[PDB]
């Protein structure tokens, strides 16, 4: 009583941030929850209104292509208007925030990064909200500091790295791929001041805490569990590792030469950027009706591809077609990320190694879906080459913790032949083209 | 040939260094298995040969103490007289070695940390083999660098931090909790520098591959599955790691006390130590007979706490007389780790706190093993202070990874209230008085 809280007055100003860290994570654990459950709404409204006298074709052909145009160009006039800078994942926004190179503007970012991602993420278009989630919870945690009044240098790269990490902890009920993600991934970023790696825990665990009350399910990914892998078959997981970490540093020349490319019809027009962006929001608003495999941010066609459900030729259908509806929406300028369209690219050509590896070995008695399991972050360490969280994110969103070992073999041959080839991370290439963008366009 | 001659000029010292990692990450699977079946077929002769006791109990219980304390001076001599560096646990040694203080002498710590590991920690006494593998794989990297002649400390600080993450891989069977022991736990020590990281990837993988060569993985602790935690049951929690957290700096207080003070009974000597270490060590193998949970490295008695076959009468004895038997083994210079004794030492304050929970709180229908689970890591983050290298190794080697939202809770107020009630890291600790005692000598 008497003998115990007195200590406080000695250090007042580190209680002050993790107390601080308490009402970032229970904040973006809050604006997580309405960003899934409220994309999930209009997500239910497209598809559920689209289907009315079900004989009407030409019709329904065209209010599920007008009506997941509207959406998106609500998402990309509020994005070119007035907060440019949420124009994209937001993981390239908040690695240019810890160290002091992009401005935080939370006045600007959380109504657009929202309300745009809303209607990006809600008009079927592919792409993910490992984007809007983090960098949402980035601008939460400089929101707090301007609330209350602190101007802290230490405590201003803290809580900007705590909302971070709380955004990835509340965007797919994952504590461990949220601390992770500021450990090894923004590595040369994070300061470890052994209270900032504390506050990084406790926004985790305040966005997971408000991820129980509305969202009482098991799993992101209703994969259920799966085989084991014995060290017999893994070595089938290193020429995985090797066909993915190929493919990889090939996909962020194709994200990073779509950028350039598409940025050739507008220029940088306001009246021609939102008409790019309804003709691709509309068709995969089109495409979410006639192949609904094709179109969406993932996560409906990973836990179908997974059980041996698609033949091989609609596997090789499904890679090449979204390939170009992941360019087309990433590669573009629309707020959501190319995490959760890479875990639906993951488990596609993982299956088509998968049912491959059990035509050449039956001795192996290869289960299809082991490889889709491991491939799923194998692209996430080929392309981002953060192979840690990208192991200890397919592990708690599919629960299949059992090929712990299969997953680090064709996460670490990603990231050895990524390296080898001449690739750089995805997300510090996007960071580095906006940096060399921003200082030769003002001069 | 065409791709061979650009693999040669450009990127042949990093390729030197992963090939020398997948050689230094198999050794540490042939000398980390071998180790863990010496120790176990050592522990199968003494107590599994002499297990008649229906003919003579006197005649009996010198047997189990003669030939337990034997073994036990094999290693409390080995150490005093070949290798002084090989006692204690041996993470200190490899802490203090990865940036510049201390030595990696393989030509004297291998012989000793393992013929001494397997006298004294497989002789019935009450430490852990996380402390001699990671040592003996610190030193096997240091080993196969001296062999083939590597050029530069680059590869220095790589290799000999490839081997102890070769060490918690194969000791354990947790290829994910070996990584963060060197990015986690080595923090300030590990250099990471791109290569080096890959290293390590392939220094733990190779480590886990020779584990189930030979030891076939199902789990180390065979908990089955536990029940899913309702998160309404979080803020328990919370107390257990404020219970954990308290205790913690007044555990490995008694840790550098009882090194101390056992310091006075035999000087310095190696007739007056191997004479302490052949009673020390002497009557755990004594208290391994007539009281199993008493003494052993503290891994049979997790599955039996956990599960509940105990009463809050017998779950203080086997934590009074627990925390005695660890002071007694580890704080006297034995070759053997402290990870183990503090697992079962947290599985029974767990316990005892899980099974006043469920009386209390009839509201929630809590298991009273859930918390001894959440308990395992909460020592290891509140006197080791390596929280991530704790919630994530038992994680691994109970295979019950619903409890993570629970763990990080405990992990976090265990981390939170060490650092308040003022404690520093064990192995920061036990280092930071060998640094000090060794700059003693030169004058
Ligand atoms: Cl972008
Ligand atoms: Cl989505
Ligand atoms: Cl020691
Ligand atoms: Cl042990």
């Amino acid at each position: 009583r008497q003998l115990i809280r007195q200590l406080l007055e000695r250090d007042k100003t580190p209680l002050a941030i993790l107390f601080m860290a308490a009402v970032v994570g229970t904040l973006v654990g809050l604006a997580a929850v309405a960003f899934d459950k409220g994309v999930a709404w209009l997500q239910n409204q497209r598809m559920g209104a689209l289907v009315h006298t079900a004989d009407n074709y030409p019709l329904l052909l065209t209010v599920a292509f007008l009506a997941s145009a509207v959406l998106a160009m609500f998402g990309y006039f509020l994005v070119r208007k007035y907060a440019p800078e949420a124009g994209g994942s937001g993981i390239p926004e908040i690695e240019g925030a810890l160290e002091d190179q992009r401005p935080v503007r939370w006045w600007r970012v959380l109504p657009v990064k929202f309300f745009g991602g809303l209607g990006t993420l809600g008009g079927g278009m592919v792409l993910g909200r490992e984007g809007p989630t983090v960098q949402i919870g980035g601008n939460i945690g400089r929101m707090v500091l301007d609330i209350f009044r602190l101007k802290g240098d230490e405590a201003r790269h803290t809580l900007l790295a705590t909302g971070a990490a709380a955004g990835l902890a509340a965007a797919f009920n994952a504590p461990l791929a949220g601390i992770l993600f500021i450990i090894e991934e923004m590595r040369p970023q994070f300061r470890y001041t052994l209270i900032s790696i504390k506050a990084v825990f406790i926004g985790v665990i305040m966005s997971t805490i408000m991820y129980c009350i509305f969202n009482h399910e098991v799993a992101l990914i209703d994969v259920g569990k799966l085989s084991d892998a014995p060290c017999n078959t893994l070595w089938l997981y290193l020429i995985l590792g090797i066909i993915f970490g190929i493919f990889g540093p090939i996909f962020n020349k194709w994200v990073l030469g779509m950028q350039d490319l598409l940025h050739r019809v507008h220029g940088g027009n306001i009246t021609k950027w939102v008409l790019m962006g309804g003709a691709i929001g509309g068709l995969c608003g089109l495409l979410g009706f006639v192949a609904p495999a094709t179109s969406g941010g993932g996560f409906n066609l990973i836990p179908i591809a997974t059980a041996g459900n698609f033949s091989m030729g609609m596997l090789v259908f499904i890679f090449v077609a979204r390939v170009i509806t992941t360019l087309l929406c990433f590669s573009s300028g629309a707020p959501g990320g190319i995490f959760a369209p890479m875990l639906a690219l993951g488990t596609v050509l993982g299956t088509a190694f998968g049912m491959v590896a059990v035509e050449l070995f039956p001795q192996y008695h290869l289960e299809a879906g082991t490889f889709a399991i491991a491939g799923m972050g194998a692209l996430l360490a080929a392309s981002i080459r953060a192979p840690l969280t990208g192991i200890i994110l397919v592990l708690e969103m599919t629960d299949n913790y059992q090929l712990i070992l299969p997953m680090i073999i064709t996460g670490l041959g990603a990231t050895l032949l990524a390296q080898f080839t001449g690739g750089k991370p995805l997300y510090s290439a996007i960071l580095a083209r906006t940096l060399a963008k921003q200082e030769a366009e003002q001069l």
